[PDB]
């Protein structure tokens, strides 16, 4: 019993495991997917039979770390054939153990008799695997809990709904290791640039009603479905969730949207800005408040003369001060930097403002209002949820602990004289490299080295394919971006 | 609790909220839409889950005012990125407002999956009403009329086009851009025409029209008649008398339901006045209106033996006529609607009233002692914003009542009357409003009028740059700009 021997499950987790096995027998489920987010936030793993899952509830399930050493097209960035003497060399294909987390169990409503659960990656020694994004989120959550606070997050996701025309499965379109396969061919499902039009919601509801039902059956706190600005651009928002549960929920939300749509011949994409005429950039704005661990009261609520409590003001200051170093985490994709431009309802600057969607940090609050909170509009829909939320926790807590000041609330953020944000992924990586202390301390030195190496390899690929001129945010979306992100994100 | 704090719900509304939640639970609904009319009369908003709606019955639901600062194709007319120090003076920024649900408007949408529907009033986070909300302008008109002791009674008679969709124009090359018109939906007529009121036409189109009929009846809208209008595929739907804000709400829902049901079955219903399709003649929205007593609920327009209307109704008509040019942009808000401002079209080109003559702006339908006695204002277009159209009527008529204005002589031949001509272009309607702005600045609000003038002139400049002055003349052919501006959404 690997799990008990290394005391990897709390009592809550073990009892949850008992009730999960009961639900599996009662429903007659036949498969249970055991998955974990990779560096890109994509779910990787295996589907197990009932017997194999009950065995994994004791021994775990051995898996290889290959995904971490691959980019999205399986370029070998770190050599996988040499057993290392690991955290210093980042080489080899060592085996890790998927340790199931029973509290995350779900029945997938769109699949045949299939359940679903996340796993934490552990060395066979029993120590956590240092590249696991979920582990990084757990570390951030624990540091926040050590400071006496809980992270409350409202998930607000923009994405694109399209109808599949060709799945690009012909042999000649499959690429190779390090060679992008062809993008799926699609057709928009509705005109746009008539924001929040009810008729648009009705027009697409033959499929969106299935997405809605799937989310509701997964017991996710769906809050709203909305027609976004662009043609076929949708928005789904969720009620407030807390910490690790919130990150897991975002992961499942994106997975479920994509799988339901594909099951009915649609392609949902969280690629920031697809290379399709008429498609405007999508954003992932992170609504966030801190509550007291004990009182469970929103500690961002302002007084009469304030936009935020002094605690929320310092949290905003930390968000702004670290927004450049954290850019590669909030906006991991090269195509996410298409949003780094003015007059776009997306931030190009490290500025905060009250109820102004031109700013990076938008304060939504009223005196005494427990909904008072920060909206960070820097994120992209394809961000790894664990890294996005952990970067937010780390930045805000750095602001609180070092009592950093956000400065003046900016009326007219796009004319503000504040430090500019990175305009390319390379700039974001540069910003992290030269200001790495906070994230090396909180995310881990080994992880930051691995991250820098991998993301720079991807940037070199993009630059080799398209050239430097293309990186310009206002430029047209390149085919490299489409063939890197459209299918999988 | 935003709603209770600012005393935004009456007791009737709170009771309705309780029953709305009970019906939602009993029917097992999963989504409830919260919608509101924008400046154009188009429903904007969100679809909420049950839990989120239950929260919105206490705190409301935040939204941005973006729609008000966009035109139909999302040209940014007002800077949305500089927050204003004084919003009503600068009209800039993207401030947040609160959708406050109105539980008395709740409906189950019969054509959708487990979906309810409700209107919301936009309120500042301070708790004050949002000054550009069309429903608020109507609420203000209903209040001013009630203060004088009268109730607005309106019979909705909308004309519209029913076509079958051939191509939804969803190819990426057809989607447009911010401020750039997308391609019009391609359609096909459903029946020949120029055989007015033919029963066989009604039967021919009834495979879908029966669905529209059932949808309207299940929404408890007081449908009165379905009729074959003159042109090929031109329909008419009329409704029994409704009152004030409820009448405006009903018109809005009526148009929304017609369009959604038709689209659900592969048809396109359009309230664009005159589509750029060969053979399609202009559609009209004639507003039938009477005033009743707030207490006796008896028609105060009913004439005596030697009169076509009571003195109140004759003074109400005078107010309509005197202010008909200033109100033109409200009754006839689209460029395309001014294709009706021509002299032998059963549509008005002049500020004249007449008894039972459909050539005049104001047609009096009455008989001595007949509670059906009323005024028909034939100036409106089907694509009008119901709130602004009905409110313009209330405002003009009450102005006529208070100034005891004389409608003048009933015109036997309204198209030969030597009376002021009505504006022939949207630009002219805006000029007329600007030069005669007192009444509508006072009753609709000064900020709303400044905003309206700026927005509509920006749209007119777009049309003029795209088609030229030669095109504006009413009898000219309908331009591609008009089709691509109005066909899909109106
Ligand atoms: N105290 C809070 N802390 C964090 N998020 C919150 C809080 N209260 C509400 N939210 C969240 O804020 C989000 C609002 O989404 P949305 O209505 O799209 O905002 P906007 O469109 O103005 O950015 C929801 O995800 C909701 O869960
Ligand atoms: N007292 C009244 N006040 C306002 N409208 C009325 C009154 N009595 C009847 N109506 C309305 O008059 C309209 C008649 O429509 P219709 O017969 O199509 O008009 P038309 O005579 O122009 O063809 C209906 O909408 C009906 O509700
Ligand atoms: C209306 S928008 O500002 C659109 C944002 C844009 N798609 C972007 O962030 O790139 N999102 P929201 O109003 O929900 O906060
Ligand atoms: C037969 S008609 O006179 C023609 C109306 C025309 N479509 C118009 O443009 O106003 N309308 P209605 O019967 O409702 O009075
Ligand atoms: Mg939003
Ligand atoms: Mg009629
Ligand atoms: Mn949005
Ligand atoms: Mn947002
Ligand atoms: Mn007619
Ligand atoms: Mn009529």
């Amino acid at each position: 019993d690997f799990i008990t021997k290394n005391n990897l499950w709390t009592n809550e987790q073990r009892d949850a495991a008992d009730k999960v096995l009961a639900e599996i027998d009662s429903l007659g489920l036949e498969m249970i997917r055991l998955s974990w987010a990779d560096q890109y936030g994509l779910l990787r793993g295996k589907s197990l039979t009932v017997a194999s899952l009950k065995s994994a509830f004791k021994e775990g399930s051995e898996v290889a770390i290959g995904p971490f050493f691959f980019d999205l097209v399986s370029s070998m960035v770190f050599n996988l054939f040499t057993t290392a003497g690991f955290e210093d060399e980042l080489s080899g294909n060592p085996t890790v153990v998927m340790v199931p987390d029973p509290t995350t169990f779900k029945v997938l409503p769109w699949a045949d008799k299939t359940g679903w659960m996340l796993a934490d990656l552990h060395w066979k020694s029993g120590e956590p695997f240092p590249l696991c994004p979920r582990g990084i989120m757990k570390k951030a959550v624990k540091s926040l809990s050590d400071e006496g606070y809980l992270f409350k997050c409202g998930i607000e996701l923009e994405w694109y709904l399209t109808k599949i025309v060709d799945r690009s499965l012909s042999p000649e379109s499959l690429g190779a290791p390090g060679v992008q396969p062809d993008a799926i061919q699609v057709q928009p499902v509705a005109q746009g640039y008539s924001v929040l039009l009810e008729h648009h919601l009705d027009q697409v509801d033959d499929i969106m009603s299935k997405v809605r039902k799937g989310l509701l059956e997964l017991n996710l706190p769906l809050r709203s479905i909305e027609d976004e600005w662009a043609p076929s651009q949708m928005e789904t928002t969720f009620d407030v969730m807390e910490g690790l549960e919130a990150a897991d929920a975002a992961l499942l939300i994106k997975s479920a949207i994509k799988q339901i749509c594909s099951r009915h011949g649609y392609h949902a994409t969280f690629m920031c800005k697809p290379a399709i005429n008429g498609f405007f950039a999508s954003g992932w704005h992170m609504h966030q408040s801190l509550v007291d661990k004990d009182t469970r009261k929103n500690l961002f609520i302002p007084s009469e003369g304030e936009v935020l409590s002094p605690l929320g003001r310092a949290y905003a200051g930390g968000l702004l001060a670290n927004g450049s170093a954290a850019s590669s985490f909030t906006t991991p994709t090269v195509n996410g930097y298409r949003r780094r431009q003015p007059y776009s309802l997306a931030p190009d600057r490290r500025a905060w403002a009250k109820d102004n969607k031109a700013a990076m940090v938008r304060v939504v609050s009223a005196t005494g209002d427990p909904a008072s909170r920060i909206e960070n509009r820097i994120g992209e829909p394809g961000a790894n949820p664990y890294l996005y939320m952990a970067s937010q926790i780390v930045s805000g807590l750095d602001g609180i602990k070092n009592k950093k000041d956000p400065g003046e609330l900016q009326e007219s953020p796009y004319d503000a004289q504040v430090p500019m944000l990175p305009t390319t992924l390379a700039e974001a990586l540069d910003a992290l490299e030269h200001d790495s202390e906070l994230f090396r301390s909180c995310f881990g030195d080994t992880f930051i080295k691995y991250w820098l190496q991998l993301r720079r390899s991807e940037w070199a690929r993009f630059l080799d394919a398209e050239g430097a001129e293309a990186a310009e945010p206002t430029g047209a979306v390149t085919q490299w971006e489409q063939k890197e992100y459209f299918n999988l994100l």
